[PDB]
């Protein structure tokens, strides 16, 4: 991958669309 994912995946791993945060984009 390309941190497309992650920081995605992986703000997926933090809870994707419903992390604390927004998505990587």
């Amino acid at each position: 991958e390309e941190e497309a994912v992650r920081l995605y995946i992986q703000w997926l791993k933090d809870g994707g669309p419903s992390s604390g945060r927004p998505p990587p984009s």
